[PDB]
């Protein structure tokens, strides 16, 4: 019963991960669509800079909070899974797995701050050729 | 026990969140009716009045919606670290109701805050329609 619990709780960040990440990517699609037609119609300067950094800002902060959902739910995990331990009898073969979990857990969400970060870079490179164009 | 805690501190971190996403809101629609101030000063052509205003218009109300569901991903995630939480501890059988009336209100809260930013875009969306008949 112990471990099932510490399984369903690592599968279940997985499923959450996987979901973020394609939120994220669903976003810098969408904001890259935004960015073409803005390039095909351009205005006057103060209309496409006002637009351009509206599109940048708004891309920031969804994304910021997806990752701060991420960071939520990993800490409600990593101190669910103290609680299980501690109700549970003393046993050093669990208090050595769960770091285990825990640390490939803490990894896999680095591993995609670094992708969301990346995509979000490549973007406002895309959006300061824009700008300069105007 | 020690869950009911847990429970309040993280709704004191959604209060944290809603105040700063108010000041930040707030934040966006002064600079706003300063640009709007700026266009008006500046007595530029008609044509490029009236782009400019609305790239501002639908620049504010980019942002706004864009705080607005960061504000509601965040009370997704507080929602469901309640559900990890009293699955842990025992079961929430025992807070079952305690924590809905805990959601309902911060929903309301929620609410509340998106009232007010209706309310402030609308009242620029005036500021930029006297900008477009003074010109």
């Amino acid at each position: 019963e112990v471990r099932e619990k510490l399984k369903r709780m690592e599968k279940k960040f997985d499923d959450s991960l996987e979901k973020a990440e394609r939120k994220i990517r669903e976003i810098i699609k969408e904001a890259e669509k935004k960015l073409k037609t803005l390039k095909k119609r351009n205005g006057p300067y103060e209309a496409v800079v006002t637009t351009l950094r509206a599109i940048l800002k708004a891309v920031e902060t969804k994304i910021r909070a997806i990752i701060k959902a991420l960071k939520t739910e990993l800490d409600a995990l990593i101190k669910a899974m103290e609680t299980i331990l501690k109700a549970h009898d003393k046993n050093d073969e669990l208090k050595k797995e769960v770091e285990d979990i825990i640390k490939k857990m803490r990894d896999k969400l680095t591993k995609l701050i670094r992708k969301a970060k990346e995509l979000l870079d490549r973007l406002k490179k895309k959006a300061k050729k824009v700008q300069d164009e105007t």
